[PDB]
Parts: C-alpha cells; structure tokens; sequence
C-alpha cells in the first residue's frame, strides 16, 4: 500500500538515518539516498548561524538569463567560516565509509578528496535549475555511460527545511543505468519533457547522490531554502576549489589526517618530488 | 635506409621552426613527432649543469629484479633558472598544447602534471610498454573516439640513441580500436608489438600522446647516463601528479608569467558547461587574487 493500488509508482527513493553497505546497497540500485540526519541538529544550526553573516554579505543576481546563479545564493568558504563544519561535519565516519566504497581501492588507500564545500541558498522566486548529472563538470564523463566508474558524489544536504515549495531539488533516481548519458536538452535528450523527477528533508538530513544522475533545483515568498553541498571526487580528478591555498595553515594543522588528504595538505598523486607534500608543509612528525 | 628488409615505422621529424599545424597534423595521424632543436642547445646544456647537482645527491636505486637505475627529479623550477624563465615559455609548447586541449572561450585547457628529468643509468632494464594516460585508470575505456587525457614534450637533455636506451615508440597506436593494458592477459598482440626508438640530440624532443604505446629502452651501455626532461600536460579537470602550487615557493610564482602561474596552479582558469565556473579557484574569483599576483 506505497500508492494507491493501480497508480502509476513514481521513482523509488529509500531513506535511512545505520549499516554501511545497506546504504550503499541503495546507492547502487537507485543512485539517490536520503541520509536523514547526516549532522546533528544543534550542529546544522551551530553552523548555519556560523556561515549567516558570510551569506548575508552575498548580493542575489536577478537575470532572468537561466544560470546557475540567477537568484541563488553560493560559498565555498566553509572551513574558514565555520569551526563547526571543519571540526565536526567535516568528520563523520560514515561519510569516509561511504566515499571508501564508492571509490577506495584496497591497500592503495583514499581514493577521494574533496572537490567543494559549498552552501547554496535558493532565494526565494528562482527560476528552476537545468537538469544535469554533476559529473558534467568532467566533460567526457557522460561518454562512458553507465559502465564508466563513478567521477563525484554529493552528500547533499539540507540547511533549512527542503519542501516541495521553497526548491528542493528533484531527483530523477535510476537516471544512472540509463544506456546513452547525454545532455538534458530538448536537441540532445530523447526524454525532453517526459522525465519523472521527484522532490527531495528536514534540516541536517542529506542525500547521497551518484554523479550520474540526472537532478536540478526547482522554483513562495520568503523561504530561503539553504543547503550544504559535500562533493568529493576520486584522487585523480582536480577540485573545483583550491583549498590548500585559500584554507590557512593553522587549520590545516587541526585536521585529522585523512581530512588533511580530503583537502590536499596531504598525499601518488599531488606528491612533492617522490615525497608527500605534508613533509614540505610540516605536518608529518 | 635499408636494402626486401623490412621498413619499421616512421617517427615524423621537423625543425622547431616548422609551423605549429603542420607539426599537429603528424602529432594527429601518429601519436607522436619529433621536434629537433625544440630547446637550443644552450638552453639545453645551462639546464643539465643548473640540475645536475640535484641528480648527483639522488642515488641509484638497484634492486634484485622492476623499472630501477632511473633517477628522477621533479623540482626543476626551484633548481633550474632556465627552466623557469625559458623552457617553459616555449611558445611552440603552448601553441600545441591549446590545439590538444583549449576549447573555444574557455581559455587555457591545460597545465602541468609534471616536470621531470629522467636519467637512465647504464644497464637500467627496458620498460613495460604503456600508454601515460593509464595513469587516469578509466581513460583507455572511452577508446580512440576519446579526448586526451595528457600529453608529453619528452626532450633529450642528452642524446637519445638505440644503445643507451631512448624510448621505443608504438605510431598509430593512438588508433587501435581498443585500449587494454599490455600485458599478456588483456593485449592480445602481446609480445608482437613492433616499437621504434625516439633518436634525438641534445634540445631535440618528441611530442607524444597519452594514447600512444611506448617504453623506456635498455640502456645497454657501460658508461651512459641517458637524460631526458619529461614536460607532462593534462587538461585542467585533472590532478597534478605533482603539488606545484604548495613547493614551489611564492617569491618563483611571482616572476612567472600569467600563462606559467596558470600551469602551476598559482592561477585559475574559466570553465563552461550555459554557466561559467572557475576550476581550482576560490569562492567565484582566481585564486590568484588570494595568493596576491593581480
Ligand atoms: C558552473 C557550475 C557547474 C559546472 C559546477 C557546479 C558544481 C561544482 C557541480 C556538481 C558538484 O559536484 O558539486 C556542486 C553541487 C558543489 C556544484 C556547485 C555549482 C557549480 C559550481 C555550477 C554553478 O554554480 O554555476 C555558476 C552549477 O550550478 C552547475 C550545476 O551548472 C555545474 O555543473
Ligand atoms: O541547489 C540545489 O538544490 C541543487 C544543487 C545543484 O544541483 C548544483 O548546483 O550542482
Ligand atoms: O624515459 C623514457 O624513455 C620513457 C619514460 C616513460 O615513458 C614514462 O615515465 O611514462
Ligand atoms: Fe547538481
Ligand atoms: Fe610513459
């Protein structure tokens, strides 16, 4: 009794809050988990405040061009800004033991970083955002198709509520096993107009979405509908944000070791002549 | 040439005055071309004598086997002024390069994996033959109808000869239908692949792709020490083997030219998918802006 008997059944999209490989289980088949409560709630909050007057002083772009940008609101910076993001959400184990199975090799150790840490306000009024698959950002991607190993995943997730009317983002589950990835247009996607999203949360619930499927955000009054984004890419792949040039020193010396990997302190690829480059930065006892 | 003997495969040779398409062009129907005097040979030789003393505190790792008796070294824009201020200033480097990877208005496509002097020692073993770009593990997958994932300006430092290991080349290999590893499981030429080498004097070098097959030779010699410097270039969305931006020091980023801080990461570069995104930038502005260069 999920719907009515005889209804058409919309894409599944299983929750959980929990076992590891169970929500891998569900990342595999359907390419889309909500994580409800990925943060604590005092955290989501001791955050959001934390990075409030940072987003404040960002002024809204009203276009009507069809970007990205047009009343959204965007920052990376949420290391510098906020001590709870980079001291605890930063730090979840279950996080690292997701990202370890999408893309971990054994005994060649992390096989991730980061590639953003950004918080995204859709103002209220915003036009909705063009479907894509995030692994986009690495062009050639899609070309592989659903064969191709996994480019970037997305903890995604929610700083204020996501509701079906401030923007949530929609979500087109089993987008990742479909057979030709192209570009979500009516000239290159055969399924223009005829693609079944569904809406995605209460604060501090995330989603773990594949860079393959296919998502946007959509379009009230007053609700500024903010999220946290947490995408990490395999090793080999360039981030998007310079981190270890723009994070100061002196938090990068309170990282873990393994955070100091995420955001690129620490080693082989962005090595240091043979060497991993925490040596030149005197991080290694 | 030869006397019936069998003709082994043409590696494309041309001055590096010759014009940038027409050096492309051979880059594009093999996979690779030489280009003589790419580095004058006084440029060449303040090079070798400005890392040289670099390469003698590195020792010669011999082992009981595995790819030993190479050194390598990677900080050649701390050691080597000319390096810095010259080699990688190569307009003709730079011409080829947006030709490979530049995409229209999105600026520079690419930058620096590595920069690496690579000095065979006398009876260092061949090399497996490979392609570069397994080094991004899901690259041979998309096949000949892929992009590129790097590309090589592999000059000779000293020179390159049959006898003292320059590396064997596969042409055309960049077309074979599929892309395995070569090995005896999945290359199913295994053991039949006809290579040939990379003959170069000192400032010559060969431009490879990653797609070509190649591998470093025997250096069946008893007295050479076989140079070379490996200019490895990746498109923009790909990590460095190297961290660049965090050894070397600010006081050589500053005297780089916008073009050199951009292949080292002191500097973003615009990327468009209808939106625009800097990659490895800094919340919406080059990152060149943090670390003070204008
Ligand atoms: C330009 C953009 C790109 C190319 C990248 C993208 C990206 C890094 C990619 C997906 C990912 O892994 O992480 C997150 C969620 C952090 C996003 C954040 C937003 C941006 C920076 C972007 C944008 O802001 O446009 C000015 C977009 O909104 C979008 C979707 O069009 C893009 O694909
Ligand atoms: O803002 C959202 O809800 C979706 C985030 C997203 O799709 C992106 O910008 O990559
Ligand atoms: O040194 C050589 O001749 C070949 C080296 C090479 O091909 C490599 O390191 O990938
Ligand atoms: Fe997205
Ligand atoms: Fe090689």
């Amino acid at each position: 009794g999920l719907v009515p008997r005889g209804s058409h059944m919309p894409p599944r999209l299983q929750r959980f809050p929990a076992s590891a490989d169970e929500i891998f289980a569900a990342f595999q088949e359907d390419g889309c988990v909500v994580i409800e409560g990925f943060i604590s709630p005092e955290q989501v909050a001791r955050f959001s405040q934390e990075v409030d007057p940072a987003m404040e002083k960002i002024p809204v772009e009203v276009t009507n061009n069809g970007n990205s940008n047009d009343r959204t609101k965007r920052f990376s910076k949420c290391v510098i800004a906020s001590p709870t993001f980079r001291n605890e959400i930063i730090e979840s184990d279950l996080m690292h033991e997701l990202c370890d199975r999408v893309f971990s090799k054994p005994g060649e150790g992390m096989g991730y970083h980061f590639n953003d840490n950004m918080v995204i306000e859709v103002q209220p009024g915003a036009p909705a955002q063009r479907l894509h698959r995030d692994q986009e950002l690495y062009p050639w991607w899609n070309s592989m198709g659903p064969a191709g190993p996994e480019c970037v995943i997305n903890f995604f997730c929610a700083v204020t509520p996501f509701t079906e009317e401030n923007g949530a983002t929609r979500l087109v589950p089993g987008s990742h096993l479909w057979p030709e990835f192209t570009q979500i247009n009516e000239r290159d996607c055969p399924q223009f107009g005829k693609i079944e999203t569904v809406p995605a949360m209460q604060p501090g619930d995330c989603y773990l979405m594949s860079g393959k499927v296919i998502h946007g955000a959509g379009h009230t009054t007053t609700d500024r509908r903010r999220a946290l984004a947490l995408a990490i890419i395999r090793r080999e792949l360039r981030p998007m944000q310079a981190f270890s040039l723009s994070v100061p020193m002196k938090l990068a010396r309170e990282m873990s070791e393994r955070s100091q990997t995420m955001f690129g302190f620490r080693s082989h690829f962005w090595g240091n002549d043979g060497k991993d480059i925490a040596h030149h930065l005197g991080l290694i006892s």
